[PDB]
């Protein structure tokens, strides 16, 4: 994503796409119980996990999450679920852009993180920023309840990152933002 010419030799994704996004993948009432049970389990003092079973959104994220991958067979084949994260972020708070997996080369973790699906479970305020961040795909994605955004996180074959999905949560800058993060790991 250069303005500028750059020859591209670099494994390709999935069907050319780092990132998509759903809305609605949650409801807003569905997004309002999982913060409630999250809180209950500690959230603020910031971050709690689920186990599989333990609550029935946590359950419908991963169950949607496995029939969206459903879809992409020709890319990923064996995979495995970890527990789903639920965070908090509020203003003031310290960030930094980063990759959701292991930088490797010749030494790439069997259980490398293949790729993320977060789900927007409350939205920071008007003019409130905390926007999820890809500088090297030069795209924000604002923050809206109920919404997912999936990304690739390591090519499923090398297991190397894409580090095209170099991310960050920038600063809130009013209101809070919480998240739940479904991370997929290579068997
Ligand atoms: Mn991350």
């Amino acid at each position: 994503h250069m303005e500028g010419f750059e020859t591209s030799d670099r494994p390709g994704v999935c069907d050319g796409k780092y990132y998509e996004k759903i809305d609605g993948f949650l409801s807003d009432i569905e997004c309002d119980v999982l913060i409630n049970a999250a809180i209950k389990k500690g959230l603020i003092k910031e971050q709690t996990w689920f186990m599989p079973g333990e609550h029935e959104v946590i359950d419908k994220i991963q169950k949607k999450t496995r029939e969206f991958l459903n879809s992409k067979k020709h890319c990923i084949d064996k995979y495995n679920f970890e527990d789903v994260q639920v965070a908090r972020y509020k203003p003031g708070q310290y960030y930094y852009h980063h990759y959701d997996g292991d930088d490797c080369d010749d030494a790439c973790p069997k259980d490398q993180r293949l790729a993320t699906l977060m789900v927007y479970l409350k939205a920071p305020e008007e003019g409130g920023g905390g926007e999820t961040d890809f500088p090297t795909l030069k795209t924000k994605i604002k923050p809206k309840k109920g919404t997912s955004i999936f990304f690739w996180v390591a090519d499923p074959v090398t297991r190397k990152l894409y580090k095209e999905t170099l991310h960050a949560g920038l600063p809130v800058k009013s209101g809070e933002k919480i998240i739940a993060n479904q991370w997929i790991r290579a068997v």
